[PDB]
């Protein structure tokens, strides 16, 4: 060690010492002061910020990979190491001051955790093939396939953690995760594989089968196309322009009046979503608004759905089976936040998902053409399948339920694990976690189109069921209204970061999460407040007061 006072200017200079990966190349370690707040970021106090890259090698693309990571080590420390997860297929480096996710203003670092991050191996800048399908085209390597999915958190965490050792002199007290989307993935990965690694992780919206995703966006396109109206440029139905945003509207307010007060209470949300999955159809519902059917019973008006297009979503939301009828991923939950009307805007945050935005000449949906669709072909499929980008649509158009699903399970040539293998996080073993005093909370919003909330509360189950007393280490946060990580009409702004610091270091669980709505006018309010209910509990209305005030709700059992 050099001799030098720790947690100084000094003690960060000096990274640039042993890492665990003999193959570390500290590029940066700079000595930042203090930085005020700004309209977007809490203040971070003076630290030291260290970047470079482990393992740096040459792909059998030909491309260059490693693992770039990028670390701020405060003068002042709480004594906790924070890592934040990824987002999309990753490849870029965020600022690294620990984001929690929730819509929060706050930082990890302004905090005062010693932060990290990671680009999981590959570089949205370099990694930019143009024959396999543009910044998904790590894919074609094996290795940075293995880097995304598991060994890049891995080196990181390990990278960090020495580091933190070094400028500090002591080890970081309690170690934090935090991740949405691909990030909540990494913080189930992390929890079933890498148990030591972290004391308290937050995974929301979890990807945790993200390979099965593209077989669900070839199911919705294919169920969707004869609903559409138009094509796109590559003679392609526009799956975009199935439902306007009426439509969808239109077919919120009719799940709203089947659903909204099967929790007791009509405040535009569905906290009773089971009782909802079972209730609602839309061949079967009312418009609530003049009694009639949802579904037309002639011509097309702008107070019904077509019977095209309620037999279009019903298929997309029942979920892919093979020519068997044998599930190949989940079903998807009726929720009020497919659609939202705030002021006079739509809400996009579902629908951006499987239809793309209405207004365009071309399909820009997530699972038709978008970046979704291009991830399953050439990072989850084996081998991988690059190809156009024009092309990707027709693709998804023509996937086989029988032979193309096959792929996320398959070895090949020099890809030697499959991509359920690597990017899988389905295990329930999660006894070397619990058993050294790991806490999990999970949350995701009920209205996700990205990952179905309801194939979380599965998991969940199975987690349960293997593991009595779950309760006691994990529990799940579902969201009512609330689309993929952020948005729609539900209370999608909260502080996971103090509920879980409590809970690992005061073993104080979380019996609620406070919440609040981004956006309140979908409510017509000024504000909404309401408690997150650990499954299977959900948000009970006390019987008077303002119903948009937390205070008069408490968790309790389903009706
Ligand atoms: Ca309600």
């Amino acid at each position: 060690p050099p001799p030098v006072p720790l947690a100084s200017r000094a003690a960060c200079e000096a990274l640039k010492m042993v890492w665990p990966n003999a193959a570390t190349v500290v590029e940066v370690a700079a000595w930042r002061d203090a930085a005020p707040a700004t309209a977007s970021a809490a203040a971070l106090p003076e630290h030291c910020e260290v970047s470079g890259a482990i393992a740096k090698r040459t792909g059998i693309d030909g491309y260059p990979y490693e693992i770039k990571f990028r670390l701020r080590m405060p003068a002042e420390w709480n004594g906790r190491f924070f890592m934040e997860g990824g987002s999309g297929t990753n490849g870029s480096l965020s600022a690294a001051t620990g984001s929690i996710g929730g819509g929060q203003i706050a930082s990890a670092l302004s905090r005062n955790f010693a932060t990290i991050a990671t680009d999981g191996g590959h570089d949205n800048a370099v990694n930019d093939n143009p024959d396999a399908l543009g910044t998904v085209a790590f894919g074609l390597d094996p290795q940075a396939r293995l880097d995304m999915g598991y060994n890049s958190y891995d080196q990181v965490t390990q990278a960090g953690k020495a580091a933190v050792a070094r400028f500090y002199g002591r080890a970081a007290d309690k170690s934090y995760f935090i991740g949405c989307s691909e990030g909540g993935r990494e913080g189930m990965m992390l929890s079933q594989r890498f148990p030591s690694h972290y004391d308290g992780i937050v995974a929301g919206a979890p990807g945790y089968q993200l390979p099965k995703a593209g077989i669900s966006g070839a199911w919705t396109t294919q169920s969707l196309a004869p609903a559409a109206v138009g094509l796109d440029a590559q003679g392609v139905p526009l799956i975009n322009k199935s439902f306007s945003d009426a439509d969808l509207h239109l077919l919120s307010q009719a799940i709203l009046g089947t659903c909204d007060a099967l929790d007791g209470l009509a405040d535009g949300i569905v906290d009773n979503y089971r009782a909802c999955q079972a209730a609602f159809d839309p061949a079967t519902a009312a418009n609530p608004a003049n009694g009639q059917a949802l579904q037309c019973v002639g011509a097309k008006t702008a107070d019904c759905l077509s019977p095209v297009q309620v037999t279009a979503i019903k298929r997309a939301m029942a979920g892919p089976v093979n020519s068997a009828g044998t599930p190949l991923y989940n079903r998807w939950a009726w929720d009020a936040g497919m659609s939202g009307l705030s002021g006079t805007t739509y809400n996009q945050g579902w629908r951006s998902w499987w239809l793309g935005s209405f207004n365009s000449s071309a399909n820009n949906a997530q699972r038709v053409s978008g970046f979704s669709a291009r991830s399953w072909l050439v990072d989850f499929a084996t081998p991988p399948e690059p190809m156009p980008m024009t092309q990707v649509a027709a693709r998804m158009m023509k996937f086989d339920f029988d032979i193309d699903p096959l792929k996320i399970w398959a070895t090949s040539g020099q890809f030697t694990q499959s991509s359920m293998d690597w990017h899988g996080a389905t295990s329930t073993d999660l006894a070397a976690f619990r058993d050294r005093g790991g806490k999990m909370i999970l949350y995701h919003g009920m209205s996700d189109a990205a990952f179905s909330a309801l194939d979380t509360a599965d998991y969940y189950e199975r987690l349960g069921a293997a593991m009595p007393g779950a309760a006691g280490f994990a529990r799940l946060f579902l969201v009512p209204g609330m689309n993929h990580c952020s948005g729609g009409p539900g209370t999608d702004r909260f502080d996971m970061l103090t509920p879980l610091v409590a809970w690992v270091e005061r073993g104080e669980a979380p019996d609620q999460i406070s919440a609040w709505s981004g956006t309140p006018g979908y409510f017509g309010v000024a504000a909404r407040t309401r408690p997150l209910c650990p499954y299977p509990q959900i948000a009970r209305y006390k019987g008077s007061g303002d119903i948009n005030t937390e205070a008069n709700f408490a968790c309790a059992a389903p009706p």
